[PDB]
């Protein structure tokens, strides 16, 4: 059901674009990135609700260990499913149309063992247990998810531009210039 292949260096690519892997998630906290009302665990509605990821930590913080401001918030991401999964762990969506995410949070190697313990960045060739050099996990809060039945897929990812909407989005988070 992957249809990213190992290359020599074990990263999952798909003609040459790496791949990473994706859950679901929620959990209502503000998280990671400030994206809330200062000093209190409340997000801000839009990032309960909006195409918002929580990296794995090494990319969140391109490289460090940081999981407040990591270097990452705010950055967004194109993902787009190739039709693979990791069998018994996820199925194959419906189309392949792309989606773009924006970085609000982070996903701690410490507990997230599976999908996003990996030990290096983007870059150095470390990978989770799926062989994916990065993992998104995608906020669900209200279904968004869902609503793309994406069943976590396998996906090609890339850095682009953030759409307007949610960098101004971005401008009210409180890492937002750290
Ligand atoms: O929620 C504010 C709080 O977020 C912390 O990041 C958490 C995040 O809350 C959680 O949703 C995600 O799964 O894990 C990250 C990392 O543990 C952040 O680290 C705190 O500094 C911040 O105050």
């Amino acid at each position: 059901a992957q249809l990213c292949q190992p290359d020599a260096h074990g990263v999952r690519r798909f003609n040459g674009r790496p791949c990473a892997s994706t859950t679901r998630y929620v959990d209502g906290h503000k998280g990671a990135c400030g994206c809330g009302q200062k000093g209190s665990d409340t997000p801000f509605p839009w990032n309960l609700q909006k195409h918002v990821t929580a990296p794995s930590e090494r990319y969140f913080d391109d490289g460090g260990s940081n999981l407040w401001c990591g270097k990452n918030c705010g950055k967004c991401v194109r993902l787009t499913p190739t039709g693979g999964f990791v069998p018994g762990k996820g199925g194959a969506p419906p189309n392949h149309n792309p989606v773009v995410f924006m970085v609000t949070n982070a996903c701690p190697i410490n507990g997230n063992e599976e999908w996003c313990g990996i030990s290096g960045k983007p870059g150095t060739n470390h990978v989770n247990s799926h062989g994916y050099e990065v993992h998104f996990a995608l906020q669900d809060q209200v279904g968004q998810v869902e609503a793309l039945h994406w069943d976590n897929p396998e996906v090609t990812w890339e850095e682009v531009p953030c759409p307007g909407d949610l960098q101004a989005n971005y401008q009210q988070c409180e890492c937002h210039n750290s």
